[PDB]
């Protein structure tokens, strides 16, 4: 049972999706930019990920800049509601598996919550080796 909140325009998100597949399952794929989680789902993802609300915030995107979110003037719920109203503020990719939930940045973070081992060596799209044929992390 695997879900990934994916942005096909993000290399980290692409590498994460292919590592999931290389573990042998095809995940449910949620295009969060167009289908964001509900407030309740988002609050749960954040809890399960064990990171702060602000840590989930994507910087260098229009609403982050124009709403001034770099400044420490926002409660967590204010930030959560900005994310729901402007889903490009949600950093990516988030992956949910039976083992847990992670913001998979960098992508190989996903190896923590995949239940089955990579079926063979994995190399990121830019050529960075992640695990070898043996299964060892590089
Ligand atoms: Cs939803
Ligand atoms: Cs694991
Ligand atoms: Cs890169």
């Amino acid at each position: 049972n695997i879900t990934i909140y994916h942005n096909p325009a993000c290399g980290t998100s692409r590498n994460t999706l292919e590592m999931i597949r290389n573990s042998g399952t095809e995940p449910t794929i949620i295009l969060y930019l167009e289908n964001p989680p509900s407030r309740d789902e988002l609050v749960k993802l954040i809890a399960d990920m064990g990171i702060s609300v602000r840590a989930l915030l994507k910087k260098n995107v229009e609403p982050y800049e124009q709403l001034g979110l770099a400044e420490d003037k926002f409660t967590d719920d204010q930030l959560i509601d900005f994310m729901l109203q402007h889903p490009i503020l949600i950093n990516r990719p988030i992956v949910v598996t039976p083992l847990g939930t992670r913001l998979c940045r960098p992508s190989e973070v996903v190896l923590d919550i995949l239940q089955d081992a990579q079926k063979g060596a994995f190399t990121k799209e830019d050529g960075e080796k992640v695990v070898d044929e043996a299964g060892k992390r590089l």
